[PDB]
């Protein structure tokens, strides 16, 4: 069972941390930041981790029923299920339901309902502060704010994300994890933090720019693996013959290698690079597996 | 090379006609309807058809610029690009830009903006009538209605779909194609209509129930192939040995065959069934390719 990567171009792939297409590759040092995303987490042999779900359309989604309309904004209190409808097993080895956002922001989207008895429907804008005190998806408790009063108590309710809403009180901080159990509980069952552990290396990320309802923001969000790679590794389940798969970015227009990287079995890439900047490449380019290498392989810048 | 199918469960896959998870499999006679969807169209050897795009998150999206505000609803005039940013080439051998909706409805979502000069952002609800005379995505002309006046001219604008909005004047008609060129024009480069070609057979659909902002509607939308199968075929490009691949839905724990279907090389499935009803199958099963069969193969009911 040989290890392989999808052949898709960057522009043919999807961010694994928000439901949007990829725009570019990007590297950064992330000085003093703990890089520990919970979406887009999969080992090279196909073990999904954190809150990672298989369908990109489900990233940053919530599903459940409307438990209550409270007095204070955010007035609307959800009681969550898993996105497949199945109930929330609290003994589960996940930090929160699959698909839960893994960053702190005001998440902007639409809350929609369907009444089961007659299929009556309604939907309005909804915002969820993933840094807020009542944000406790682990225990199934999320609240959203909406300018509308047209919601039915107890109907099935879906939150579809659109983007963020940035203001001085609500920054978009992509590397700051929510407290999935609210501010009175510590996060658990987390996918591990990632960092380069070799001199002169930085993580190579796949970057998108997500919509915003407010602010002068580029909406940049960086994932460790395209969602399509996760789907592929889950299917292939190829064994790891070392801790590092050496991969080469090849331009099929020329047959030439333009970049070497290390694909770590834990599910992230590193390159020999310095600084925070995009990695510009021909658009038909894609990574190919080359070989499993030992732990001291040096990458050419 | 050999033909294969992904091993994903139905609940692990995505509709190819709207950016939502699959709910179930379903069959219908569709008597006296022309079933000719343009999204989710791909041959088994990986040739994309209609308006099919690879990223599920792009289905029913639009991208462009705010060209003008008009005096009458729908006031907001977009001039589209392709979803990648490139300009619309009327020459193209496509019925409309990749991802354009392939049904008549009031499509409900959010229009977001980011200014080119400095990334100033805003986003509000947007509704696009894909049955309206002025809906002409083929030539890049799409108007949306919004209750907000907080949109700015000549800024890059993205439409992210959420669902539909059904009322008496605006039904959701999943099998009625838009007039992609505007004002009752001539659709071209269409993926062909599909029908079973064999006694006792009906098409097997992968169904989702999409959100709605109004009306009594189940939101049902039936696709011919899960998006994950499309992306697999596109990358594998495996040849066919006949017009029909026998595929078997199996329980993975035991190997027991639960259902036989025909996967037609043109990109759709048939089963031996009659009526309009779900195809009830254990949640953990999946289809496996068995063999390319001749035209006389009869399926188990």
């Amino acid at each position: 069972k040989n290890f392989t990567l999808p052949v898709l171009r960057v522009s043919e792939m999807t961010n694994s941390r928000f439901p949007v297409v990829l725009d570019q590759m990007y590297t950064s040092r992330n000085e003093n930041i703990i890089v520990q995303p919970q979406n887009g987490r999969c080992t090279t042999d196909g073990e999904l981790l954190g809150t990672t779900t298989l369908q990109s359309v489900s990233i940053c989604n919530f599903r459940g029923t409307m438990q209550a309309k409270l007095n204070e904004q955010p007035r609307y209190q959800l009681q969550l299920t898993n996105l497949d409808g199945s109930p929330i097993d609290p003994t589960d080895d996940m930090p929160a339901p699959l698909g839960t956002p893994d960053f702190q922001a005001m998440l902007y989207g639409v809350a929609s309902q369907r009444s089961s008895r007659d299929n009556a429907t309604r939907a309005h804008d909804a915002q969820i502060d993933t840094a807020g005190d009542t944000f406790a998806p682990k225990i199934g408790q999320v609240r959203f704010k909406s300018s509308s009063d047209d919601f039915d108590l107890h109907d099935p309710t879906k939150f579809t994300p659109i983007g963020v809403n940035v203001d001085d009180q609500h920054p978009f901080r992509q590397w700051s994890l929510p407290n999935y159990g609210g501010h009175l509980a510590l996060n658990n069952h987390l996918a591990p933090a990632v960092t380069p552990l070799f001199p002169g290396e930085q993580i190579l990320f796949f970057r998108s720019h997500i919509p915003s309802a407010g602010g002068h923001t580029d909406g940049a969000i960086d994932c460790l693996l395209p969602q399509e790679w996760i789907e592929h590794f889950y299917q292939e389940a190829a064994p790891s013959q070392s801790d590092i798969a050496l991969v080469r970015f090849i331009n099929p227009d020329t047959g030439r290698v333009l970049l070497e990287a290390k694909l770590h079995k834990q599910g992230f890439l590193t390159v020999a690079a310095s600084g925070d900047h995009p990695i510009v490449m021909p658009t038909n380019g894609y990574f190919r597996f080359e070989a499993w290498v030992n732990p001291f392989y040096t990458l050419a810048p």
